[PDB]
C-alpha cells in the first residue's frame, strides 16, 4: 500500500505527478484517495465520474446512502467513505465553485480536511468547472496541508505550468 513512485517533491510534504489519478490509485493502493466532489456526491463527470466508474458505481451507491443520512455536504466540507478497489478510504471534499461566487477562502477549509489523513493521493480542488485558477489552488494546498499529499495532474500543459511556479 502507498507505493508512490515518480513524484516530483515541491515541498517537505507536497509531491506532484503528471498522472491519471484512477491509474495512480490502482497502482499505489493508497490509504486515502481524494475525490473532487459536489455537495450531493453525484459523481457525474471529471475526477468524481472517473473514480466512480473505476468502482463500477459502488462509490455512487455508497455516496447515495451517506447523503440519505447526512443531506448535502457543506462547501469546504468533506466525508470519509470507502475507497472500494481504489483505496482503503475516499475523502470526498467540496471546494468552492467561484462560478457561483463562493468565496475562494473556502478552498483553505477544503484542503484543511487533508490534515485528518497522514498520506493522500489527491487532485487539485476547485479547478475546471469550479473555476479557480489551478496554480492558486496548488498554492492553497501547499500553505494549508501539513500531512503528505501526492497530487496527480492529468493535463501535461497544466502540470508543466504548476511545476514552473515552484
Amino acid at each position: 500500500v502507498n507505493s508512490f513512485s515518480g513524484y516530483l517533491k515541491l515541498t517537505d510534504n507536497v509531491y506532484i505527478k503528471n498522472a491519471d489519478i484512477v491509474e495512480e490509485a490502482k497502482k499505489v493502493k493508497p490509504t486515502v484517495v481524494v475525490n473532487a466532489a459536489n455537495v450531493y456526491l453525484k459523481h457525474g463527470g471529471g475526477v468524481a465520474g472517473a473514480l466512480n466508474k473505476a468502482t463500477n458505481n459502488a462509490m455512487q451507491v455508497e455516496s447515495d446512502d451517506y447523503i440519505a443520512t447526512n443531506g448535502p455536504l457543506k462547501v469546504g466540507g468533506s466525508c470519509v467513505l470507502s475507497g472500494h478497489n481504489l483505496a482503503k478510504h475516499c475523502l470526498h471534499v467540496v471546494g468552492p465553485n467561484v462560478n457561483k461566487g463562493e468565496d475562494i477562502q473556502l478552498l483553505k477549509s477544503a484542503y484543511e480536511n487533508f490534515n485528518q489523513h497522514e498520506v493522500l493521493l489527491a487532485p487539485l480542488l476547485s479547478a475546471g468547472i469550479f473555476g479557480a485558477d489551478p496554480i492558486h489552488s496548488l498554492r492553497v494546498c501547499v500553505d494549508t496541508v501539513r500531512t503528505n499529499v501526492y497530487l496527480a495532474v492529468f493535463d501535461k500543459n497544466l502540470y508543466d505550468k504548476l511545476v514552473s511556479s515552484f
